[PDB]
């Protein structure tokens, strides 16, 4: 099995990570780490280096690949908390797409039933398409990414799982992203313009006429569909049950501070990323928006889509110091 | 000019980063950084991260990048080697094309002429194929990132001009790469094997069967290729003249360590760089090499081509404890 040779790779590339088997899971070598909130997530293989590539100090416990585009079943995600609980309980972050919310959804219960303190937070980020085929609402994509970080770096300062997650939602409700690709992992000199990272249809299908052009309309998409209310429910652990709970998000706007993501769906050159950055501080400063950090790389990928994402996430300076603190993970590592 | 775009991105990505102009190169910020050894390398656009990710503390003091698959021009060079001298000597790292021989050749003397301290490394680690299409020799590919950041570890903990200079030699004698592309940056399920970062051709095309005997024939070349006598160039600031040298690589062999990086021409997923390195593993474990640290990313590419390859750098204790020295750039980054 190709995924199997796969996973042994990534284990003995980093002995830092624990490769587990029946059923299959990664986590820090060092969990369960006594005393602080795990963090946990997972979802299809084929986005490489989420989320494996994020377990370590400052970010991920562990994480639960599933097949090709496909959610791990409940028996990994369950497993995978079991062993990294720490008795301060287990936090989820569950991208919002059918699969992926049924599957750790369904975890949570069998968590909770066994007496693990747990919790979650849904990801909703895409700005592009509100119920596309495997999604209710909108689709989990690269946001997800520095909301590990963000709330990886909480956990690790010592904050309660309530903390952490109340900061997870409050994040979710200030990222926003949108995506692009040239060819899948139709017509050509034509994009997909909002797709979505299992290769879902998007807003539509436009012609490709500059980089700079591309990131325009990105941009304006982003800064135009960011108004959202909807529902998105929690598990709460003291009752028991799921909650629905209303959710809003504001557009972004004129005096935010944010941080930026460019990211590489799977086959665009980093020349082209850093282009695509250029252009991205030019329309923010336009706009009055202030990028505070970034990331530029392959962060959250399709496999070998041609096409990138950008995400604006909004922050503050206490955000800001949380992104600042150390992480130390395969795919992102600073120090203090 | 999309080159003035990507640049730009860059600068404003890093403030680590001086993006200068008139000509254009880049440097450490902190540049010149006095009593230290500087380092620098440069070559063709359309390789990034390679050489302007690798600007950093424990790295590169700067980089000079070209035109698309050029070399760039002997201003730029001279230009940047002036900017980052720190009153120690300049040593510069070229990777064996006609191009970037003569135009980092040609600064060479330009430096010496102005009172510079300076000498030079060439790379030629690609065992594929001798005098290429723009190589007299062999190739200089991604073993060029390893020499680096060990030469840049030399210099950074204070090692003297002729150490670091003896050091990049001595690495170069001991790294062995090729690499493959499915599709160019022809025939259907075909490879170019032991193809050229610029695209040059490789030994040959032949089918594509698994990505396993893709890895098993890449590494027996590497295997059999190994044993190399050749004449490398190097300048003499003493005398002030070119000094021919002859060079002298050993097969790699049971018991030999070494770094191993699998690395992404491009269009290549994470995930399957990982299912190369497991084989990668196998197969040194069944040779008797012993793999004692490993890169696995997009570190030396060439534009958006599908393919990956393979470098394995005979190493020490002395050298393994460079590699492990702090560095700080965009595209590697760790402590202690």
């Amino acid at each position: 099995d190709v995924l199997d040779e796969q996973l042994a790779g990534l284990a003995k590339a980093h002995p830092s990570l624990t490769l587990h088997q029946d059923p299959v899971y990664v986590t820090r070598a060092d969990a369960p780490v006594a005393g602080k909130v795990a963090l946990l997530s997972g979802g299809g293989s084929g986005h490489e280096p989420m989320h494996c590539g994020y377990i370590g100090q400052g970010m991920l416990s562990g994480a639960c690949p599933g097949e090709i585009f496909t959610s791990p079943t409940p028996d990994k995600i369950f497993e995978c908390a079991m062993q990294v609980d720490g008795g301060e309980g287990v936090l989820l972050i569950i991208k919002n797409y059918t699969g992926d919310i049924l599957n750790f959804e369904t975890a949570t219960e069998l968590l909770h039933d066994s007496g693990v303190k747990v919790t979650t937070v849904v990801i909703d980020d895409d700005v592009a398409v509100k119920d596309s085929l495997y999604t209710a609402g909108r689709r989990g994509v690269a946001n997800t990414v520095l909301i590990e970080k963000l709330v990886g770096a909480a956990a690790e300062r010592g904050d309660s799982l309530d903390a952490c997650a109340e900061l997870g939602r409050k994040l979710n409700n200030q990222g926003h992203s949108i995506g692009i690709a040239l060819g899948a992992c139709l017509a050509d000199n034509e994009m997909e313009f909002g797709v979505g990272i299992h290769g879902e249809p998007g807003i539509d299908r436009r012609p490709f006429s500059s980089l700079d052009q591309t990131v325009d309309e990105m941009f304006d998409t982003l800064l135009v569909n960011g108004s959202y209310h909807r529902t998105l429910r929690f598990w709460d652990y003291q009752q028991g049950s799921w909650q629905e709970e209303q959710q809003t998000k504001q557009p972004l706007q004129s005096g935010d501070r944010v941080i930026a993501l460019v990211n590489n769906l799977g086959a665009t050159p980093l020349s082209e990323l850093y282009g695509v950055y250029n252009r991205l501080t030019t329309r923010c400063q336009q706009a009055g928006l202030t990028i505070e950090r970034n990331l530029i790389g392959a962060y959250c990928t399709s496999l070998d889509m041609t096409g990138f994402s950008i995400t604006l996430l909004k922050v503050d300076d206490e955000t800001l110091a949380l992104w600042d603190a150390p992480v130390h993970t395969p795919a992102l590592n600073w120090g203090k």
